[PDB]
């Protein structure tokens, strides 16, 4: 048909087909012929994975031992496997291989806080950087199996720091710089980590970071830490090392040579550990293999994003999470091509400064979240005038919907109606794309993904039924009815808590935890989280986790975290907390425990205060009315009377509506 | 056609396999006749390279591919086999087979009590396999490792020993039956990092205390870092060691369903198996000629297809188990039964109820199981339908015509073939059988030797070997073959005192064997300077009025426990001159 | 015609191989002439990649194939060769000529008194280099690990490197004359978990405290977990410490005759050995494993002129990087049998070499010209006395050789009949890098002649620190480019050795020494600077 009954996102939407100043800029002939090509490949990667994946492992990744399986396992049994047998390492096929070929090529265009401080690593720098911090780890007793925690700011220690780890085998845990001490120490804990690589200090907004101090309060729970490695990024000399356990970047590095060989890991060996927040309040370590992974990197940032060998990549994120790992380091790296690493903020000095950064550079692919293209547009649509931006051809957008305005404005302010624009789908667990529109191949629909990736069988569940629906025009609980290379393989040493989120909420289907539509033409339309996952400026969050920050506070008797609409940050935290027995004074401490017990960005927008929180007959609470009544739906709550204190409803609602502006 | 040595021959008619055992086969049996085997096994003594080479690349699948098919001598104690060559054990029993065909059944498990029975894909087995080695990995078990096993014959055993494998560890499995003693000693001389076993045990109904007796054997193993415990009876009353024991499936349930196997040499050690007045020896067995002899031996003796069902009688606990319940058939990808119970619970019908249900094709025993359903079941066996069998064997002990023939009338029902299975633990696999469908059988014998198996009577007295046949005499081996065992952990000493320096240049079975004038090998039993000494008859010349150790210049020297020289001169003038002990 | 630098070259004739070295060869020359040696050694030089790599396949058995040959700069101490490859050290010094031939004698040894002269065999060496393993392997030593070794010039000391080797570990020879403090630094430094040694030596007929200064020196040794002794001579008044201590024979006997090798990178240390410098404590020289092999198998191949027939007899000692070399690794390489020689060219005469080269047919002799100037000196009248007449090539090591020497080394040894190969290298290039090649290089006593197999020689004027073109001229002797045997780190001090080697004159290879190149391109090595 032609009109929609239930995909009302997609009637009466234009498709918008990839300019052609897009193939004008294009270095080559293009890695797709056509729309009708990838239809073909993508039939093929679903039917045939085989056939499929197989060649494409040969051609983007280097072997040190063949594999004999392409494709082993079953979503329903956890036991998701690809090119069993088959032996690689990560740092050789992001760096080694490329630094014989060209030593001088630029690889880490690292960008600085402050651009005094900007430079460029070649991939013959980057190897030696590299095997040296592997050879201090080395001396230290990392071996294969080991996991080493990093606290490092969006810079090149942070690269070369997991681009060392992947070299001996080991699995790197990634933590985001912006997590206080708790945080850090929970993740360290969970890992066993044996080593540690941070920094003295840190620079963001012009404005200095304590991150050696955080790393010192939360390493005095840490036992499994045996050493750590701090980079100078101050060299404040009243930064504390502790004898025994702390040792300088450059110091150790001095004394190891310029090539370590890289030890060869089975393609299921555990790559990396990212720790993701979910439904249950603890984090999650997200693992991920080694030869999946990589491909999936490669493939994705091929196909979707069409780079080439000539190519420039500006991913405007941060490593601390999946967005940095896949698309800052491993998929550029794995093409070898240089790739941005921006320490700073979009505003520091001023607002135009990803575009200066574009423009000297003359990136041609622009990767960044939609709360940054909010802001842009908020406080500096007047920079970007300044700009040459003419070299730029993709412009990617990722990690929580772009609304169809702001992809109008992303598509005519920066790509100045010429650039090709994707809208990425996917999620820290699927470890590359799932859902996207290649550049320069699939027309746009603002505000859809379009279609589903090579190896991702996309599919609607009825959230009634647990039945898949055919046809289109239709919406539901987006699942995946095959694993794919790049999946995650389990959560670590929790491999129970990954069957119980993913795979057994719809047996035989990956749960991606969000919803999504299909409109008569194929495309996906994501609808965001079903499983009340809360997304701020492009940060997954836990509101279980930030409940117990509140509850913490012994001030505080129950708490109940609930997620909103924003303008700004995409979703809003909205905390309500009942009190045993002060004002914004009480407000502004909770809001500062969560600071410190988490993180900054995981500070509630609005801290609600309320005589008691709504229950069941149990003495549970019951969250859908506070998620209700927070949406300004007081009505719509319905039949009260199930709970046990149905009076408290009135409080409630008279709570938010007087204490969320002030 | 008379025999003046070979008793046992003299009268004997010839047993050719039945015409239903090939109506029964599945395929197209491996050997046409007696005469293809004999040039065949002619190639695998000749040029051994040439048989064993391809046939390795058939039946095994490859992580590195072998430089040499063939290494070192028996004088020197050097053996290997696929020099350069990596595999990995579990692979090859389990991963390729699950990609194959993951729903394929692999672990047909009979309980105690059958409510409890239950079936193990080869699919199932490879999760459950990886999630165990998850747990141990995790632990810190790695190459070079040895992990003791102390569980009953069920699926836990098996899974165990896989996992173990996986990681390039080497399993020591302690037969459950063993007392605390038994277990303490076991651990010690091997150094196992780890053990696995379980709260208790079911036989014949009756409860045995597994976890207990390892607990009370623990207490004097401190390598031991880590214990796996399974519930198989699930008692709470079942103590566990806070900070080493852990529960099977708390910790499994950790892990995924798969696990990158580790590639190990050919010649790293697959496993320790301890023998029953002498200490408990370690016996060690290499990965990659091991398991060719297993397949091997499984698919030409036994006649084994895709389409068949192995059921082993036997006991993880010993090499029959190790080899024929698990190695064998899962290298070759087919079912094995793996029996937790007796032969007697519930009755005792229970082996032919077993055969019945699942159809089995293969059934394999000791003589000592057949004389107790002869004499207390013999009436239940014809309540159950036996159809599906065509290959009968036995297994570890002389099989007496009387007992052949009533194994061949009452299970076999005249319609089988029977396999008279001769070999030790220390040679991994058969040494001589009658092959399943091509050797015809002399009840009680076992008929010729096997590939690789230079078989040889030698006189005791001259250390020579005998020429001809209706011949008697100490039953030798003169050139290592692929499953032969490698060494005595931590002892090669032991190990060349006891098979290579006995008669140098040859493998000392400690058997006695005649050979017929058809070449069949009848067994016969078990049996200093280059002179044999007895050291009973220097204690009975001694008494009228001793033991032997290793010596770097005589070879072996006799220690016996004014009169001194008396009772020299005694045991001169007894026995002979050059058998006088060392010392007295 | 004339040299105003080069005062040595001026009026030294040439002097071309005798007849009697190509009667005696048993095959035919590996390199024809000089020239053809030419266009191998400038291929050599302007492709590395397409000369070396074939040798690397030639000379050497992998476990895995590598994907480039060369890689790193001198200026960034980042070289490496044969990069993704690998191989075992003892595998191609051991098993793959057992195989072949396990009755071919390997190690021809010469006790200090001869009564005690034995041979091991390619198959014997083997099962004693896995039985020495299997020790190891069971102590916990993995690939990764240091071993010590303090042991005399003998059999044990060649199974112990080896066995070191098979496990994946890396040996750190110290010289059985070191004191305990010198140990103690040594085996701090690597933080070696096990050492070999003996109770006791036999040297010129007197019995040595090794097992002795070894306790002396591991009470200030955390890291050695246990020591294996070889009974040497079995003296029962040799104190071993319970609990740390295990005799060589005893543990050997419990374990079998072959054990699996272990593979290691072509970039895997294979050793340590520490040598004095000019700045301060002794430093931990490192070499790889593919390149040191490769050099000390190409080397050993086409300076000497080693055939699989020939029998080499480097009377040097594996405490120093001469016996690693050309007592070891060069000629076990090869598969041809090598003479260790534990005693003194003193004892019980000055004709015990000699002795020994007309005992075992010796076709090729290596020493340094301390000790020809000793036999001169004291044992001239003893040469006659021994048949040497299967000699064809006599090398000297590790000093410079004065004409004098020269003349006295070609006659009354050579007897005018044998090529003289005046070798110049360091610990630090793992091989030859200035050297006559046997039946192909005329020589000029005193003088090194060219320079080897990738080896870019070069003088820098010292003053200017600028590269010296043209003949007739004296400066310091540098390096232009790395080679596979070339050293690659001190161990845990990297700074240490960019600072001695690649910082002095950036984009070279500092050796160490002066030298002078003459119009015929001939080096004259001038000592150290
Ligand atoms: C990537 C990344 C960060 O991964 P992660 O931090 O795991 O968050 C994953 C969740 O982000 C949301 N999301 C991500 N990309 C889009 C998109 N293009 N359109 C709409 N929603 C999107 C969904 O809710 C995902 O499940
Ligand atoms: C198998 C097994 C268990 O191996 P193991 O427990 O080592 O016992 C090995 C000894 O068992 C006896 N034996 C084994 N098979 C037969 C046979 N077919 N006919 C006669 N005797 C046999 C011999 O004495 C073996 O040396
Ligand atoms: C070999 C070795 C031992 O290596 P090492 O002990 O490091 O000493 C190396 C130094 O010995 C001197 N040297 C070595 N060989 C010669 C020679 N043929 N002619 C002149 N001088 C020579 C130089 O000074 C070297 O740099
Ligand atoms: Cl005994
Ligand atoms: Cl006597």
């Amino acid at each position: 048909e032609q009109t929609h009954n239930v995909v009302h996102e997609a009637n009466g939407v234009k498709l918008r087909e990839t300019p052609k100043e897009f193939f004008e800029r294009q270095p080559n002939k293009g890695h797709i012929h056509d729309v009708n090509q990838y239809k073909q490949m993508y039939e093929q990667s679903i039917k045939d994975p085989q056939g499929f994946f197989g060649p494409l492992a040969k051609e983007l990744l280097s072997w040190d031992h063949d594999f004999h399986t392409v494709k082993s396992g079953t979503l329903k049994n956890g036991d998701a496997a690809w090119f069993l047998g088959g032996e690689l390492n990560a740092s050789y096929n992001c760096v080694d291989r490329h630094a014989f070929a060209n030593p001088d090529k630029p690889a880490l265009i690292c960008e600085a806080d402050d651009e005094k401080d900007s430079h460029i690593l070649t991939y013959g720098d980057l190897l030696r950087e590299v095997s040296k911090v592997a050879g201090v780890l080395q001396s230290w007793g990392i071996k294969k199996g080991d996991t080493v925690a990093v606290y490092l700011p969006m810079n090149a220690q942070a690269i070369i720091a997991m681009l060392a780890i992947a070299r001996l085998g080991a699995a790197h845990s990634v933590i985001f710089a912006g997590f206080s001490a708790g945080s850090i120490k929970d993740r360290v804990n969970d890992a066993s980590c044996k080593a540690l690589i941070t920094c003295d200090e840190g620079k963001r907004g012009g404005r200095t970071t304590n991150i050696k101090k955080l790393c010192d309060e939360a390493l005095v729970d840490c036992p499994t830490v045996e050493k750590v490695l701090v980079y100078k990024r101050t060299n404040n000399p009243e930064i504390h090392l502790t004898e025994g356990r702390d040792y300088y970047w450059d110091v150790e590095t001095a004394k190891f040579p310029g090539y370590l060989p890289p030890v060869s890991v089975n393609s299921e060996d555990p790559l990396f550990l990212l720790y993701t927040s979910g439904s249950t309040g603890t984090p999650k370590g997200v693992v991920h293999s080694t030869a999946g992974y990589l491909l999936g990197a490669a493939l994705s940032t091929k196909y979707i994003f069409d780079i080439h060998p000539e190519d420039i990549l500006f991913t405007a994120g941060d490593v601390g999470w999946i967005t940095g790992h896949t698309y800052a380091l491993y998929g550029p790296l794995l093409l070898g091509v240089p790739t941005i690493i921006f320490e700073g903020t979009p505003a520091y000095p001023d607002y135009g400064r990803f575009w200066q950064i574009v423009e000297k550079h003359k990136a041609t692919h622009f990767y960044v979240a939609p709360t940054a293209l909010r802001l842009l547009r908020k406080a500096g649509e007047q920079e970007i005038a300044k700009y040459d931006l003419s070299s730029l051809r993709t412009l990617g957008s990722v990690g929580e919907p772009i609304s169809p305005d702001i992809w109008e404005w992303y598509n005519e302010f920066v790509g100045k109606n010429q650039c090709h624009i994707s809208d990425t789908y996917w999620q820290t667990e699927s470890g590359s794309h799932l859902i996207a529109p290649l550049a320069g191949v699939v027309p746009n629909k603002p505000g859809s993904a379009s279609y589903p990736f090579f190896g991702i069988d996309a599919a609607l569940i009825d959230p009634v039924t647990g039945v898949e629906i055919e046809g289109n025009d239709a919406e539901g609980v987006l699942a995946i009815k095959d694993h794919w290379p790049s999946m995650a393989r389990t959560v670590y040493k929790n491999h129970t808590k990954y069957m119980d989120t993913y795979m057994n909420p719809y047996p035989g289907y990956y749960f991606t935890g969000d919803g999504a539509a299909r409109d008569h033409d194929g495309y996906y339309w994501i609808r965001g989280r079903v499983d009340d996952v809360v997304n701020v400026s492009g940060h997954r969050l836990s509101t279980a986790e930030i409940e117990a920050a509140l509850i913490e506070d012994k001030k505080v008797s129950e708490a109940a975290v609930v997620g909103i609409h924003d303008d700004i940050t995409g979703q809003a935290v909205i905390a309500y907390v009942a009190l045993k027995e002060d004002s914004e004074g009480l407000r502004k401490e909770l809001v500062l425990q969560v600071r410190k017990t988490i993180g900054p960005f995981a500070a509630p927008k609005s801290v609600i205060i309320v005589q008691d929180l709504p229950k069941t007959r149990s003495g549970k609470i019951m969250r859908r009315i506070l998620r209700k009544v927070s949406s300004n739906e007081a009505d719509q709550l319905g039949d009260i009377s199930t709970l046990s204190n149905p009076q408290s409803v009135e409080g409630i609602i008279s709570a938010f509506g007087a204490q969320f502006g002030k």
